[PDB]
């Protein structure tokens, strides 16, 4: 590892998000910021909120610049309004540089901040195309690269603990690493395999084949990327398009048929519990996603275990049982490779070479019988036809 200063700079968990410490303004105001590859705005709480114990105070920053423009950002579940400005921004456990970046100062919000998440803002790491209000609002990473000598690349190691972390534990635990400008070899084992970034807006990729315990889901590959497939550190679940979700759940049910689970479990609503240490990992299948390779007609696969897709949760009765929720769910907006995928792998967002790399994570949870994997190459034809077009 050549980036010791950035290794282990993340905290949090899949259910509430992984965050990095940043500073905004002069003198520096410390805030915890959600690492989000699924959006492109740097937006921070800038007014009192019940779930915030701190926020950005523009009046206390001598370097604050008012852009005299508001922003209204409505999501599916949650929304926020803010005021656009610029200020000096740094990442203490990051590159040793300070940059002037756009900041959306959140003045009003609904279901945006998460009680107990320990973060006060979001760092949208995707491209300008999806920035709000429009693509003229330069994203943080674009500003960072343009103003410094930091290489146009970052890499994420999200570390699921494999068990529930209480309030105190989640604050004292290392949640992972965000390496700005490089690849740290201590965060992964084996080889890195790269898939092309199809288009620069979200981190869009193309899935060419899906298997459940080596059994091909056998769907037209276009279904897997309908209407897009993205890598999103800001989503908890592995989200699948409706038809893909229906086919995958049927196959996961069939593979795990020695034990029957209620519909609410498969719906990701209800947890399932087993006596301490008896989780029957072996009855649940592995899931492989084949991604388009960098070489013509070549693909590779990333394989996750139930230790990635079964999210550890504390039992309602805080008993000694090991409990989980099913962390694969349906989407009407394409595939979303969220923390379920990301926790299995070290993920390299190689913007300079328009590609995303995957390698087995040094912090993925597994058992003595199975491990997550990144393998290749495979001969795969007409992979371009797997990509969806409106
Ligand atoms: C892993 C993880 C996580 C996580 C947990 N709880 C809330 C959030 C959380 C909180 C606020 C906004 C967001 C968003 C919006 C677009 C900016 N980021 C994102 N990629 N997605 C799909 C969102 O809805 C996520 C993330």
């Amino acid at each position: 590892g050549s980036f010791v200063e950035m290794v282990d700079n993340l905290r949090g968990k899949s259910g509430q998000g992984y965050y990095v410490e940043m500073t905004v303004g002069s003198p520096p105001q410390t805030l915890n910021i959600l690492v989000d590859t699924g959006s492109s705005n740097f937006a921070v709480g800038a007014a009192p909120h019940p779930f915030l114990h701190r926020y950005y105070q523009r009046q206390l920053s001598s370097t604050y610049r008012d852009l005299r423009k508001g922003v209204y950002v409505p999501y599916t579940q949650g929304k926020w309004e803010g005021e656009l400005g610029t200020d000096l921004v740094s990442i203490p456990h990051g590159p040793n540089v300070t940059v002037r970046a756009n900041i959306a100062a959140i003045t009003e919000s609904d279901k945006f901040f998460i009680n107990g998440s320990n973060w006060e803002g979001i760092l949208g790491l995707a491209y300008a195309e999806i920035a709000r209000p429009d693509d003229s609002l330069e994203p943080f990473f674009d500003s960072l690269v343009k103003q410094t000598h930091v290489p146009n690349l970052f890499s994420l190691q999200l570390c699921g603990a494999g068990f529930p972390l209480n309030q105190s534990e989640v604050l004292a635990s290392v949640g992972g690493s965000m390496i700005i400008g490089g690849i740290d070899h201590s965060l992964y084992t084996g080889s890195l395999w790269y898939t092309p970034i199809r288009r620069e807006w979200y981190y869009e990729v193309i899935i060419v084949r899906v298997e459940i315990n080596g059994q091909d889901l056998k769907m037209d590959c276009k279904e897997y990327n309908y209407d897009k497939s993205i890598v999103d550190s800001g989503t908890t679940n592995l989200r699948l398009p409706k038809k893909v979700f229906e086919a995958a759940v049927k196959s996961i049910k069939a593979a795990s048929s020695t034990e029957k689970f209620p519909d609410g479990f498969w719906l990701g609503e209800q947890l399932v519990c087993w006596q301490a240490g008896t989780t029957p990992w072996n009855i649940f299948p592995v899931i492989s996603l084949y991604l388009m390779g960098e070489v013509t007609n070549q693909s590779f696969r990333i394989t996750i275990l139930p230790q990635q897709y079964l999210r550890p949760v504390e039992d309602v009765a805080t008993s000694q049982d090991d409990c989980y929720k099913f962390a694969i769910s349906q989407s009407s907006t394409g595939t979303v490779m969220g923390a379920v995928i990301m926790e299995g792998f070290y993920v390299v967002f190689d913007r300079a070479r328009k590609r995303i790399g995957f390698a087995v994570s040094a912090c993925h949870v597994h058992d003595e019988f199975r491990t997550a994997a990144v393998e290749g190459p495979f001969v795969t034809l007409d992979m371009e036809d797997c990509g969806y077009n409106i």
